[PDB]
């Protein structure tokens, strides 16, 4: 959610910044709705005052006929309820516009139309030269009998996988290593979170109202018919960021650094034809998430810190990658600034996204009413939120299998993972 | 699913065994439906033969007027379709009865009406005598700030939890230890499975048709409108057992021993008032599952082996427990024989179920069409399936926290878990 006072004092300036994302702000409709709102608001508050006054006239006349007065109060009560209902409809209409507005891109963000306009910031490692024909992770998984897409189609449907044996163990070892790295070395606190969340949570991090169709929704439970309209989490960012919803945090307690390993459930729109085979785009994928809750003046430094934390995973695993600054046209809804880490994928002869690290500024904090305060301060302010993959576990497995494959199809276990695999050097 | 030939040759004998579970088999309705079925089946097959014959008469007369013949064939085609539809309705009616029938209890199972009739088989360990007032895991979790039910109500709703910090780490350490024990010592193969499954899978393990209301169901996806009616898994038993659906396994490849660590999603009926506070009964809980696919003559020995595997977790963790043989009236739908392991819960002054180990016999194998064959054999036979918790992770955490609590509220880390906690002796 953008600052509503900033959508009042500077609507054309806000529209200019948003146009860089390729978003057209309906400034004229917002202005016409706001003008009709001020009219209904005065009319409504005048009715609230006179109803309040007429009811007080009854209560005091009861001590000293209360029938002509009780009739008037009920007529006014009906008029106020109608005016309040008419007002609420207009407020819901303003909300539909306001809550579909993406975040204002920060001045640090390069201007661009799409991903082909993204700026490379750095590159680490050298992609391996092979002495044989590179096999993809799908072929390698079939050779080991460890990645089974057919068994998952039978169990569920498309865009699911069954991992069996040592390759399943390796996937677990990756998540164990990532969580240990962030909690032991990077100052993050571990969390076990719910994988089903409510509407409030989804509005809080921006999945609602605009991206309902990208989620798996659950039907309400018989015993909880009016309080169980849930959706599966598309990322641990959703439950983790919402832990500070409706909180006033003492500034001394900031930064709040949280991590979680969860499955992620998505039904991303128009992906039909893009990455048809393999683990890159799945309905269910594991991800180790890093979330930061910080003071407004520390969010830019926190973005560099958190990106470095994701980079460390790739570096320790010896996976070559490139760090990319996303342009205005390729950023996610909530982000004001994003870096994507793209890992070398040998069978694809390119770098593929494995992490997205964002500074959300106060956009989610505004929706969640998440604020901070120094103990002295007469006023509170909205916190800044940040999130980043450290990393997407299935995509790490893709990268690991392909970069560490041997001529016979054996998978060399990266050195840092060997303590997580009982010192095993190779799978196969 | 029970053997349909056994529901024909011995319906009163099957009814007698089922009455011990407190299930009344409608033998009279099953007989009346079966008699009407034989009538419609003869009528239908006679129509299939004559339609087939009349169509062949056209094709051969076309070489040597095909209009009076094509008219007759279309009239017969309409009659056959009607008869086939009438027959299918009766088959669906027989299925509704047949698929709601629980498994026949094995003769080893003691006769009883409910859980108060269950027989204790063994007891291991001595419940700890405390020098202070025992705190429950909910109080201990609040003291450590590690178990937060309020944050989960805010994120989702009731019967969810947020675990924070060292207690979240401990929960992860429990699952890591259980998986390592079963894959390293007990001969199980690790699996990463889907947490969303289809109708076929749910019918395969017996959740459908009778227990639909105990599941979280997802609404179909826009891009997969006719093939995405899924439900969240209530146990890894559902995807794991279904991996052998429509398979003929070479008997030399048996036993197939699989393990998986997954969240489990349930909305169990009439639980309102039972275990209102804490981790014992949750909508989302982690569980390390053991599944065995075996030859029909080895399932009874496999049940003892698998129960011993679950017992080993409790023994290594130094958690006192009791092993209980469930009576006919307390067994789950699919089971023919079950042992429950009940762990000592100090704040409750009793043993609480932490594992349920069952021999399913051929009940799921029949629904899944999962069979085995010796390479010589002219005939295949249905495999036997077994499943057992090793263990329910949240309930292990309840037991661990309560049995290992110190006077100040610190949690002593069990010796076997310390390598999983970087040698940490105590939390706090
Ligand atoms: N909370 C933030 C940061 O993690 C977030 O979710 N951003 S993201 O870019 O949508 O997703 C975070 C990461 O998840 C992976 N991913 C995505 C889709 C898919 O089908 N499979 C994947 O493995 C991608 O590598 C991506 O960089
Ligand atoms: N597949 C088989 C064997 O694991 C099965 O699911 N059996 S069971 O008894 O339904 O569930 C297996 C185990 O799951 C735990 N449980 C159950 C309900 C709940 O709300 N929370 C829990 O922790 C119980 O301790 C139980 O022994
Ligand atoms: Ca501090
Ligand atoms: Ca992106
Ligand atoms: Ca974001
Ligand atoms: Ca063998
Ligand atoms: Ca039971
Ligand atoms: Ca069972």
């Amino acid at each position: 959610m953008l600052d509503p006072n900033l959508l009042r004092t500077e609507p054309d300036a806000v529209a200019e910044k948003l146009a860089r994302r390729g978003f057209k702000l309906d400034v004229d409709k917002l202005r016409a709705l706001e003008e009709r709102r001020k009219v209904l608001q005065v009319q409504t508050e005048n009715l609230q005052a006179e109803r309040n006054s007429r009811s007080k006239s009854i209560g005091q006349a009861k001590a000293r006929d209360i029938e002509p007065l009780r009739l008037e109060v009920n007529k006014l009560g009906e008029q106020l309820d109608a005016a309040k209902s008419e007002l609420e409809t207009l407020l819901a209409e303003i909300r539909d516009i306001a809550l579909a507005i993406p975040n204002i891109p920060h001045d640090d963000v390069p201007v661009g139309r799409d991903e082909n306009d993204n700026v490379e910031v750095s590159r680490w490692g050298t992609p391996r030269q092979f002495d044989f024909e590179v096999r993809d992770h799908v072929t390698l998984g079939e050779m080991h009998g460890g990645l089974d897409f057919a068994a998952a189609v039978k169990l569920t449907g498309s865009r699911f996988v069954v991992m069996k044996g040592q390759l399943a163990r390796l996937h677990r070892a990756l998540a164990q290593f990532m969580l240990d790295l962030h909690t032991e070395q990077h100052g993050y606190s571990e969390n076990y979170v719910p994988y089903l969340v409510n509407q409030d949570t989804l509005y809080g991090t921006g999945q609602l109202p605009k991206f309902a169709g990208d989620l798996f929704h659950t039907r309400p439970l018989e015993e909880e018919a009016d309080s169980s309209n849930y959706a599966l989490i598309p990322t641990a960012e959703v439950p983790l960021t919402n832990l500070v919803r409706d909180e006033i945090i003492d500034e001394d307690d900031l930064p709040i650094k949280m991590t979680a390993h969860t499955p992620c459930f998505r039904s991303e729109a128009g992906s039909y034809g893009r990455d048809t085979r393999g683990l890159i785009r799945m309905h269910q994928f594991d991800k180790v998430e890093m979330v930061q809750i910080v003071r407004p003046e520390d969010s830019m430094a926190a973005l560099e810190e958190m990106t470095g934390h994701a980079e460390k995973v790739l570096q320790l695993l010896g996976l070559p990658y490139r760090k990319v600054a996303l342009c205005t046209g390729d950023m996610g809804f909530s982000a004001c600034k994003t870096y994507d880490l793209e890992v070398w994928v040998p069978a694809q002869n390119t770098y593929r996204e494995i992490s997205s690290c964002s500074n959300v500024w106060d956009f989610q904090a505004r929706r969640m009413q998440a604020r901070c305060r120094s103990k002295s301060d007469k006023k509170t302010r909205l916190v800044h939120t940040l999130n980043g993959s450290g990393l997407a576990v299935g995509r790490t497995l893709v990268a690991l299998m392909e970069n560490y494959q041997q001529a016979d199809g054996r998978i060399e276990i990266p050195e840092v993972l060997r303590p997580y695999m009982r010192g095993l050097e190779y799978i196969g």
